[PDB]
């Protein structure tokens, strides 16, 4: 049964709740972004409205094959009416097409649902700047002060430099990047751009990227592997046995892979900086981990919530145990007491 934190009070609206069957009372199903935990359940056989971003729309039509009529895309940053409820979609700074949703209730309550987000000061000069928000449904993925990680721009700097070094030292080395969903496209695109290449990938990954309205994308990617010295692979495949295997297939065209695993937080964030990163090495293959996050750090989250001063906070992540629930509330109280709301 759909949990209470996936429902919006005083509406027939639900948020990312596609995996329970029909939810009695729901007139409309919002989808925040195209990631399989959030969309789990959709198919070609859905005949209720889905509201989402244009980009999420394209992925629903082209990857899951939902029928064009039931996909209602909405522009961002635009006051829109949806069954006589004002809603706005805002960029969530997560993966491509990912949104937060502002709900303006009939009664006068205003609710913000973040979806998955990486909180940023640019959001403090958006449409949220204009009015009071009473309820916040919050992405709590990293709600604990251990969770620090660098800025995305720091990581992209590191990556660009590493790859450009090696390729210039050894012109027969291949760059590889791991992936399993949308998001983190800037990693492979920034690398490929510094190296004067297109990114090569499988047919299904090419199809996925062609839905994202990336500008000039036809110049940036290809399905021709031979012609490309930055390749993408399944994240499962990014290891020695799988990279060896793949290094065979290229047929004596490269003598060294230099791979990147963009990951989230790992425990090596607690003791090591980004400028002082190393890879594992089994011969001619060297695998970098790089903590490129598309979720709020503890401090970024803190700052956003303390600016917003919401009257009530409802967590959407790590709610499955009482210990996590209890721990999170403690931080919510400290924030509110420090800030005086
Ligand atoms: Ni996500």
């Amino acid at each position: 049964t759909c949990p209470f934190y996936k429902k919006i009070p005083g509406t027939g609206f639900t948020v990312d709740a596609f995996q329970y069957g029909v939810v009695e009372g729901c007139t409309a199903y919002f989808l925040t972004h195209f990631h399989s935990d959030h969309y789990a359940g959709l198919s070609k056989h859905f005949t209720f409205p889905v509201y989402c971003s244009e980009i999420t729309g394209n992925l629903l039509k082209n990857k899951l094959h939902v029928q064009e009529q039931y996909i209602h895309p909405l522009p961002l940053d635009t006051e829109c009416i949806v069954n006589g409820v004002k809603v706005v979609l805002l960029d969530a700074n997560h993966c491509p097409g990912a949104v937060m949703i502002l709900f303006y209730l009939p009664n006068g309550t205003v609710i913000l649902h973040t979806g998955d987000f990486r909180a940023d000061p640019s959001m403090e000069r958006s449409l949220l700047a204009d009015q009071k928000v009473h309820m916040l449904y919050l992405d709590t993925t990293y709600c604990s002060p251990e969770y620090t990680f660098p800025s995305q721009q720091e990581v992209i700097r590191f990556a660009i430099n590493t790859a450009f070094e090696a390729v210039t030292l050894n012109p027969h080395a291949l760059v590889v990047c791991g992936t399993y969903s949308i998001g983190k496209e800037k990693v492979f695109l920034a690398i490929a751009d510094v190296l004067g290449s297109k990114v090569g990938m499988s047919q299904e990954k090419y199809k996925t990227l062609q839905c994202l309205n990336i500008p000039e994308i036809n110049s940036l990617i290809t399905t021709d592997m031979c012609s490309s010295l930055v390749h993408l692979l399944p994240m499962m495949q990014i290891n020695f046995k799988g990279l060896q295997s793949h290094l065979k297939k290229c047929g004596g065209k490269y003598n060294q892979i230099l791979a990147f695993r963009p990951t989230g937080w790992t425990h090596s964030n607690k003791f090591t900086r980004i400028a002082d990163v190393i890879p594992q090495t089994k011969g001619n293959i060297s695998i970098y981990g790089i903590p490129y996050s598309e979720h709020s750090s503890y401090l970024e989250m803190k700052r956003f919530v303390q600016w917003l001063k919401p009257q009530k906070i409802i967590p959407t992540v790590n709610v499955g145990t009482w210990k996590s629930r209890s721990t999170m509330e403690k931080y919510f109280r400290e924030w509110k007491l420090e800030a005086g709301y």
